């Protein structure tokens, strides 16, 4: 039997903005007091299976932070259209509730960073209907004023709107309860220092900005808000973090960079139609390899310290395992270790350890559907127009999936693990790829602080590969990882310059120390 390569090398616990990530769709995700939805003591008393403080023990996930979905008072159960924005939701806790679960993250070595919605409030937020009342009484200085409010004709004919008094009407893109704020007003950016703030106060690592393609307009340029509210949260906080959904083309999201956020998801290689899924499907690794590093490298000229944030789907999109499940376990676990293995920060959508799948595809709430700690003990959590029991996963709920040394969960532990024991591959850049003479095989060099790792994945679904490594590739080259879906059993080992790559496989090569 071949050593594992990982066996007696020590994992290290993150203590800066690189991170394993978690997304957590409050509602669907613990429930703690028998009502049907999920509330943050459910999360809490989950937070030894997301972290138990020690990379080198235990049977935790060992994600390092979390982003919540929005916590704040909200009619939906998903909560985008906020209504107070310096409370918690009252299903989901108070604020000693949240209090106790930034304590108790971390204690974990957990971040968290919240859901922030400044491209719209609720149309019942209070500052909204106040305004509404002002407008209808011609009076347009007053709260009008935080908000994108114009006579009807200023906005064209495809632009929803929201219809008020004297012929006046706000920007609405997304739905009547979402009015969009005014950015440029002086009102409101102090009025957004204030409830960042409020926040950041609280112990808060950082934020998830939502929605950030609105954020630019006719009068706006987002580049430019964003810029403005990066820089006021890092004179609160100089080590803020914070990552935008700016879900648009490559051109916009490499413009906004110039912001300073650290971090904007990579829409590009995501989902089924994305990078990641279809060449898995097309065993088109060299592709693949090509692609991430004119990514990452092509954000880092707008901003050197972009964090790139790949992930294979969200909460806003089909289950990534309606499409790779299908393909064949290996495929999921290959698909985990080439987005998770690309620089910067993943970000696992919660359930995807354990293989969750979207019910249909024609109801959102389906992407967002309950939890499952324990097959064997169903949750009891209502999803909105679906029900309130879940499917049982293919592999069975986390419980389960920890106990079968070949599950899905364990393959997505042992990443995790393997990046506590490399730090390069995170915090690194892409300073080239290394052909195989295979466009089967993808390969590439990431680099950091004059440290350099070679990663190779072998896409091929039933054909190994033996790959000659040369000193001009790694000196003095060793098998430092490997990744092998097809049993937990099976290592590989580089001997004579030579090392064999199972299927659909990824081996990490680094110099002898
Ligand atoms: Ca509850
Ligand atoms: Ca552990
Ligand atoms: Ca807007």
């Amino acid at each position: 039997k071949v050593a594992d390569p990982i066996e007696g090398v020590k994992a290290t616990a993150s203590t800066d903005k690189y991170r394993n990530y978690y997304e957590i769709f409050v509602n669907s995700f613990c429930d703690s007091n028998g009502d049907e939805t999920g509330d943050l003591q459910g999360i809490i008393s989950q937070l030894d299976y997301l972290n138990d403080g020690d990379p080198n023990s235990g049977d935790d996930l060992g994600v390092d932070a979390i982003w919540l979905t929005p916590i704040m008072p909200s009619k939906s159960y998903h909560k985008y259209d906020v209504e107070d924005y310096y409370n918690i939701d009252p299903d989901f806790g108070t604020l000693d509730d949240f209090d106790k679960l930034i304590e108790e993250c971390h204690k974990r070595g957990i971040n968290v960073i919240l859901d922030l919605v400044l491209n719209h409030a609720s149309s019942k937020n209070p500052l909204f209907t106040k305004a509404v009342e002002e407008v209808a009484d011609n009076k347009l200085d007053g709260n009008a004023e935080y908000f994108e409010i114009h006579k009807a004709s200023y906005f064209d004919s495809n632009t929803q709107t929201i219809s008020l008094g004297n012929g006046y009407a706000c920007e609405a893109n997304f739905s009547q309860e979402m009015p969009e704020w005014n950015l440029n007003s002086k009102k409101t950016r102090e009025e957004f220092t204030k409830i960042a703030k409020f926040w950041l106060d609280r112990g808060v690592d950082g934020f998830r900005l939502d929605a950030c393609k609105y954020f630019t307009n006719k009068e706006t340029d987002g580049t430019e808000f964003l810029k403005w509210f990066y820089d006021t949260c890092k004179g609160i906080k100089e080590d803020v973090y914070m990552v935008g959904e700016n879900w648009t083309d490559d051109s916009d999201i490499q413009e906004l960079y110039k912001s300073g956020i650290d971090s904007q998801f990579a829409f590009k290689f995501s989902t089924s139609t994305g990078t990641i899924i279809s060449n898995i499907i097309s065993q088109g690794g060299m592709a693949t390899a090509k692609k991430i590093m004119n990514y990452d490298n092509k954000m880092a000229e707008s901003n050197p310290n972009a964090i790139n944030a790949m992930f294979l789907s969200n909460h806003d999109q089909v289950r990534s395992g309606n499409a790779l499940e299908s393909q064949g376990l290996s495929s999921q676990k290959l698909a985990a270790a080439v987005y998770m293995l690309a620089p910067g920060n993943p970000f696992i959508y919660y359930g995807e350890e354990i293989g969750i799948k979207a019910p249909n595809t024609t109801n959102d709430a389906a992407y967002r559907t309950q939890m499952v700690f324990d097959s064997e003990n169903l949750p009891d959590i209502y999803v909105n127009g679906i029900g309130d029991e879940p499917d049982v996963p293919t592999g069975g709920g986390v419980k389960q999936q920890l106990a079968d040394k070949d599950s899905l969960l364990n393959y997505y532990r042992r990443i995790i693990t393997i990046k506590n024991q490399n730090p390069e591959i995170a915090r690194g850049r892409i300073v080239g790829t290394q052909g195989f003479d295979d466009k089967t095989v993808g390969a590439y060099y990431v680099e950091y602080e004059d440290s350099k790792l070679l990663i190779i994945h072998n896409f091929s679904k039933n054909d190994a590969k033996e790959l000659t490594i040369t000193d001009d590739m790694i000196k003095n080259a060793t098998l430092r990882a490997d990744l092998i879906p097809e049993s937990s059993s099976k290592h590989t080992e580089l001997k004579d310059g030579k090392i064999s790559v199972p299927p659909q496989s990824t081996v990490i090569i680094k110099s002898a120390e």
